[PDB]
């Protein structure tokens, strides 16, 4: 039959925080996966997943949009954040089992592929050789080695790099991460130092960028309206692919945005077609990033064909292991207005180790793999030899 | 010391669904309480809870919005719902222990009293007793019961009472609740068989009541704003206290108020003023019901505050145990803009065992009491007299 | 018992103007005290004080929101301005006492504190050393006085200053306050002489200030719209902390902010999250200015709160004595969302004469002291050897 | 010369509060009067005028406009309320001795008569025999009482009359004034009690009154939106000449005008342009009330003025002494959008002695005098026979 016989979550150490898989098995012997986290503000999802897929045993592997509605009635009062972060990597556990089922990749139920391969950006470049040294290499602990690793990426023909907030003349260099309480500053001020470092930290990278690869600056939940405004203004003369700022108050980020010589882009942290239509409405964006691994591939997929009828590309968050790498590409293959795909290219040394198949690149472009389901499977020994830390990432 | 030395929770049966706690321990020997819930949509509150708790031991006791704001940034990515439900059962359990710490009543906190007593109304009637006959008696299964329960409530000097969907014509008595999936049907279409059982419904619940006692009406999330208008027509002649209705579309809500004859009341599943604020600007409700259990009662002042600016009364969301009715009563003591308080007034047969204190009415009002912290506090030993079971509520 | 048996009120000489205080004892002995004051734009305050103060002697001294909502029905058709001054006078006095029943600072009323210091900036630098020379020294009446003033705050740590605007090319250097009626041109036009003068002041004030410290700008009601966007304009090449506009024209400010190159503060003559709402609603401002001295601190916290909402800062309006400065340190001390606290540092000869204690500074930042209550008193004996004048401030 | 040589100040018992006077003598000999109030929410009156009397002395009479202005700069900060009731005291004074200085009626200073005689509503009609029948008489303790009331208004040929909010079947017939915290219930909640008295009441009103004679009711600021739309439902079916109805929500009047089946007034408390306008924006009232006492004629024929621009029609706030009158049938002569005026037509039985000349009625219209100035004096030597109580109205 094709009824789903278990839903089982497995965790595994990713060094700063854990990697976290939805492991979804068919009365044919199918197996489906899904990777998703915690780490990012948001305990609790592998106990919705639990609850959730009790409900799913007994149910067809093939009606995932069923599956979908009856979870959003049981949970509705509840609904968004870490509730939709677990029906979502169910979802995504689902659509890959279905694709295994009918023997296709998953861009086959989305529409077929429009594209072979999909621009990336490396992303947190340097912010992962600064902010985590121990598992990323070589460690980036000033203005010269920030430079450096924006050569790298250049020599590797990467066409874009993105980075973050950094302090650089107050000792070590070290985030500036407010929005995350690091440091607990609630205000979220931006002051002459946050100001002067940003300047000198993306001239450092322009420099080893060269002119043409493109900068990204990704400001998160770390400012206000107003502050976001003075960076905006004190950056009028950088050349930025984007500034991507999170809020949670459209009618600020609208104003951000029509005060911006830069393109901005938002919305990583917003579920469903409900939640970005505010921002839409209000002109707050010039590209909406989307969260798939959150969200669902099918729910993000919706949100994408919204973001369409406005003339609005979207953009896959990517911030994890190979595994929603691999998802995120299935959706960047199928979705026509696509304006680029993030990408971490700074890699744990066990991350092969721990996926059947290593995401390949390419002239600066990942290439779109053509295997049954996402693409790559979890290998439950290797997870087994990488046991979990206590959750790490906000939470650390 | 006034340091915070252990955050735990606890958890007991109450029936179709469970109980829970944040018992919350300072250096001084002083313990808060709190209850939460995770059966209505809310799976993973319990985990939010854990992880929360852990950074708060060694924090001072005195600085509950310190907490807040901390935890907000650490969470800020997933906010809302089920992280949003954990970081307010923090906040009550802190507000406890800080009132018993200054050996007052939790409404000194919180502006000081400024009513004695607070007329009620008597909820889930006869909802409890249909869709939960085993847990609350006499059994209601027919019209006649209905208006039994009505009189019920009347002789009981109660000046109000809500019901809920049912269907009386279609074999035995059953609730109507497809946005919760019982049953699935996720169009939430509304057909003549709804409208003439609710009409059947009110009509025996009005005779049983007589005149004076007021009707309340909740629709949960069961319609579309297509559906909700059908129902207020059908219902036009009625006198309704209020029509509740829960929506995630401001503007659909809004469009169904302005087309009505009753007062509108939503809300009941929101966070902060940022999620009321669309609400409000759309002229959507005539009442704000409002979770401080979810919210945590000192981010509720701030949103009775803003209901208060747009002269809208509020009405505190309360259908859960005794330790949460004190929790609103004290919330209901000191906010000027108070519509009216729920209670359901059907018990459980241990209800009494789990608690030090009872809620005490009087001529259909509940008296607010004056001692130090909520009024009430959790009883360990009945608590594990009454375990848990499996996840219920929506759940179930 | 805890009822209030007496408010009064007491007055002494300020220089150019007076000080006013609110003294109220409970039945236990204990002193709550308040700071208001009448010469900027309010006289009946006192008036005000000793209708209502009559209200209350009899009540609890703890039902702070009691007093506020019946005084609120009391003097509704009049709400506002001085009514809503006496109120928020009174308000003050009785969270002070309180706090002292209690035993705690005013802070662990307002939710407890989440900061031990708050950044402030020096204000009216050099305003009060040009405009009130016998009173604060050394005087300032030329462009190399304005230098020193500035250099002046960053030797002594001073991380920001705010001045306001002056003629030096007209004779003696003296204000142009028209909004004020000095000099009476009601039309209050800016020509080419004000646009000048205010670019010259503020070279020499960057000057003396250097590249680091912040310099505020305050144009008070002194221009329409039009001229405002005319000194923006002219003061387009300027490094503003902020340029602070007061207008009961949301619409106006709202025009002139989106032409500004500049973060805009206002709002600190409104009353009450209503006030204030129409300026959120037009994006108005980067930051909110309250008066809680005006407002009370209660109230305060509400539109404070209502900011957050917006991701909008705010800021006490803190020009009066030292017992000001404390019930706007306790605000500062609670409030997430604060932008900075505005001090003024050049003081009275006798100002430390009339209160127990003085508010400390270090590193360009207020130490939030933890006495019970706000954390300093007025000294009666000390207010009798100093009495007041005829009303000052806008009325001399 | 035309200089004004002294600003004083009056007060006389008018019973259950007192009058008070503005006493404006040029160097010529002419004297100016103006009537104001304290009672109405409005304590400090006397202690603007009083400030802003002093810097008027020396200046011409002639200049009204330029007093406003400087008075407007002066009190900027804390303008409206019992700053702008001084100024518009002051104001109306000015007039009267301008209008005395030109030998003139003050009509004539305002465009000139367009009508002479004002058709009225007999307000507080059976309001002041029912809450003060110790001043008029024959007191109205029930239904029988409030029929009667109504049949001596027509049988007086009297159009229209006003009432208010009132208690019949709970012991002594009372008012229902819980905007003015009698009864303190600060919610301001619509019970059942509450309609069906209200629906009593008006029955017997227009059961005496007969079906030609116009019925205004007046419900001030004794609910929210939710309570008057509850209110006006229950009253669909009675003929209303306007239901009048306080609020600082034009967004929630608005609502509740969009679903009146009558007319609304509003607006008696508001001051200036400025304030009218967010009311007319949102399409808030079918008539404005304007307070010329408060806001000074000069000012309320620019109002006026803007309500004609919107095909809205005004009517004068008129319930205080003959002055009072006498000044409002000055603005009602000169305007030509008047919707009717408002008196009181039950008078104290010392209310002649206390002036010159007494309104003149006729066939249910007030005539317009056509003597110098307003067209009554205060008598000095009367208000000196008749010492002011203590602060009564609303602070009683
Ligand atoms: O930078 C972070 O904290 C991770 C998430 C993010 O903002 C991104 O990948 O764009
Ligand atoms: O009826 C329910 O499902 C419970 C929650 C609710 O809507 C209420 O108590 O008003
Ligand atoms: O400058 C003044 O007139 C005093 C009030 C003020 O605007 C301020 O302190 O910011
Ligand atoms: O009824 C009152 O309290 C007096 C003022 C009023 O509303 C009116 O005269 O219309
Ligand atoms: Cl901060
Ligand atoms: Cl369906
Ligand atoms: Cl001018
Ligand atoms: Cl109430
Ligand atoms: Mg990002
Ligand atoms: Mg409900
Ligand atoms: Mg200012
Ligand atoms: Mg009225
Ligand atoms: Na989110
Ligand atoms: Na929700
Ligand atoms: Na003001
Ligand atoms: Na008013």
């Amino acid at each position: 039959s094709l009824k789903v016989v278990s839903v089982d979550t497995l965790c595994c150490d990713a060094g700063w925080r854990n990697y976290h898989f939805v492991k979804l098995t068919t009365d044919e012997g199918i197996v489906g996966w899904s990777e998703f986290d915690e780490g990012f503000g948001s305990p609790g999802v592998t106990a919705v997943i639990e609850q959730l897929g009790k409900r799913l045993v007994g149910a067809s592997v093939m009606e995932h949009e069923r599956f979908f509605a009856e979870a959003y009635c049981l949970t509705r009062p509840a609904t968004g954040g870490v509730v939709s972060e677990g029906i979502g990597a169910i979802e995504n556990a689902l659509l890959d089992a279905k694709a295994k089922t009918l023997n296709v990749p998953c861009y086959e139920l989305l529409g077929g592929k429009l594209r072979d391969r999909v621009p990336v950006y490396w992303s947190h470049c340097p912010t992962w050789r600064i902010n985590h040294p121990k598992f990323f290499g070589p460690p980036v602990t000033d203005l010269d080695g920030v430079k450096r690793t924006a050569e790298e990426a250049r020599e590797r023909q990467f066409r874009a790099i993105k980075t973050n907030i950094f302090i650089h003349d107050d000792g070590p260099l070290h985030a500036w991460r407010p929005g995350f309480a690091v440091p607990f500053q609630p205000a979220l001020n931006v002051d002459r130092k946050v100001l002067r470092n940003l300047r000198a930290h993306l001239e450092a990278l322009r420099d080893g960028a060269g002119p043409d690869v493109e900068i990204l600056l990704d400001l998160n939940f770390n400012a206000k309206p107003e502050g976001y405004l003075k960076i905006l203004r004190e950056l009028a003369d950088f050349d930025l692919f984007w500034v991507e700022i999170d809020s949670y108050s459209p009618q600020g980020l609208a104003y951000v945005r029509n005060h911006s010589p830069h393109p901005i882009s938002s919305c990583e942290t917003l579920f469903g077609i409900r939640e970005f239509k505010p921002f839409f409405d209000a002109n707050a964006v010039d590209v909406a990033i989307v969260d798939t691994i959150w969200n669902g591939v099918w729910q993000s997929m919706k949100i994408a064909a919204f973001a369409d009828a406005h003339d609005i590309n979207v953009a896959p968050h990517n911030f994890y292991g190979h595994l929603c790498t691999m998802i995120n590409a299935n959706f960047a293959a199928a979705v026509p207005n696509l304006r680029i795909m993030e990408t971490d290219i700074d890699r744990l040394a066990w991350e092969d180790e721990l996926f059947t198949h290593a995401p390949e690149y390419q002239n600066g472009e990942l290439i779109i793999p053509d295997r049954p389901g996402w693409g790559t499977d979890p290998v439950e020994e290797a997870i087994l030899a990488h046991p979990p830390k206590v959750m790490g990432g906000l939470l650390q």
